[PDB]
Parts: structure tokens; C-alpha cells; sequence
């Protein structure tokens, strides 16, 4: 995250690192069970880490589980990122708590102008090259498609969302990927994309999770 501010310990307890002997992306826990990503975000050994503040130092917190299964979208297309999402199913349930407990699915598509908090462990710096080890978070607005594909012409699906500053200055980034766009107390979308970050005219791309939800209901209701 460029441009934002520490969090604080557990108050963003639905936040996950995804982790393969280091962090690598954020994820979002949907129930005790199973946790929403982004589809590039793709690997086998996947560990899920929750109740996470510094990713760096066990803190007391923490619960760690390992991936059962992985499923990403039957859709999902790597050059274009369409359809950016996948589903992890943790070994164990987790116990939820005040420090981990699951985030809403939406029922109806969020609107442009919400104000939307954005969670990860990514980069804090434009260029240059700049790891947190404690969990930073960012308001920003959801911009309309129609300055989203001003700003990224051709590049644009019915299945992405802008969100950010066309000034520059604030934006997700690499190491947040995978991870949450909560707006409104929903999970409205997923850390995707975007030509570098924090850049003027170059806001963060994100997958619209009110597109998928009878796909996730119907994935976890049969795995
Ligand atoms: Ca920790």
C-alpha cells in the first residue's frame, strides 16, 4: 500500500497473508472455512495465515492453516486478468474470535464515489522498493467506468472496478494482491491490477466480486 496508514493489530480481522515460505499475497476469509483471492495469485503449498499484524514476529494472535484446495475461476484468463479470482478451502476451520472472523459477500454491486478501505503487507513506495512487516490499510474511492476506461483504453472488463486517485500518491501495489476492496461492511473486491502503482492517470485495477457470488456459493456448497 502507497500512501497509507498502519491499521493497527486486528482491526482488519477477516485480512489474510497468503504464505510459501514467505508472504506473497492477501486473501480475505468468507467463513470459518474458506478464503477469497486473486487467481494470479496461484501456487501449490500454500500456507493461509490469519490473525496476522506483523507478518515478520509471532505476536500471539496468529492462526496458521494449511490449503486443502485451491480452485481458481473456470474463466480466469492470465493475459488479461478476466475473471481474477480464486477460492482456498483451509485444511481446519478456523476459530473465529475478535481478531479473526469473516467478511459479508455483497448482494448488490457497490457504487461510484463509495469510500472503500484497502488492506495488505505490499509495497509502500511508487519506484523504489519498500516491504512493511505490519499491516497498512487505505481509504479510497470507487471511480466510474467511465474515467476507469479513460484511464486503461481496451484493458477494461465488465468484471473490473477502478478504485484510487487519479492524482497519484495512494494505491494498492505488488504484495497486495489477492486481497481485500471492503466497502459498506462488504467484500466488493479483490486486489488485482494495475501500471505501477500510486502513478497519475493510473488508478488500481480490481476484480468485482458482486459478479461471482453465486459461483463462490455454488463452489462451496459442493467442496
Ligand atoms: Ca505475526
Amino acid at each position: 500500500i502507497v500512501g497509507g496508514y498502519t491499521c493497527g493489530a486486528n482491526t482488519v480481522p477477516y485480512q489474510v497473508s497468503l504464505n510459501s515460505g514467505y508472504h506473497f499475497c492477501g486473501g480475505s476469509l468468507i467463513n470459518s472455512q474458506w478464503v477469497v483471492s486473486a487467481a494470479h495469485c496461484y501456487k501449490s503449498g500454500i500456507q493461509v495465515r490469519l490473525g496476522e499484524d506483523n507478518i515478520n514476529v509471532v505476536e500471539g494472535n496468529e492462526q496458521f492453516i494449511s490449503a486443502s484446495k485451491s480452485i481458481v475461476h473456470p474463466s480466469y484468463n492470465s493475459n488479461t486478468l478476466n475473471n481474477d479470482i480464486m477460492l482456498i478451502k483451509l485444511k481446519s476451520a478456523a476459530s473465529l474470535n475478535s481478531r479473526v472472523a469473516s467478511i459479508s459477500l455483497p448482494t448488490s454491486c457497490a457504487s461510484a464515489g463509495t469510500q472503500c478501505l484497502i488492506s495488505g503487507w505490499g509495497n509502500t513506495k511508487s519506484s523504489g522498493t519498500s516491504y512493511p512487516d505490519v499491516l497498512k490499510c487505505l481509504k479510497a474511492p470507487i471511480l466510474s467506468d467511465s474515467s476507469c476506461k479513460s484511464a486503461y483504453p481496451g484493458q477494461i472488463t465488465s468484471n473490473m472496478f477502478c478504485a484510487g486517485y487519479l492524482e497519484g500518491g495512494k494505491d494498492s501495489c505488488q504484495g497486495d494482491s489477492g486481497g481485500p476492496v471492503v466497502c459498506s461492511g462488504k467484500l466488493q473486491g479483490i486486489v488485482s491490477w494495475g501500471s505501477g502503482c500510486a502513478q497519475k492517470n493510473k488508478p488500481g485495477v480490481y476484480t468485482k466480486v458482486c459478479n461471482y457470488v453465486s459461483w463462490i456459493k455454488q463452489t462451496i456448497a459442493s467442496n
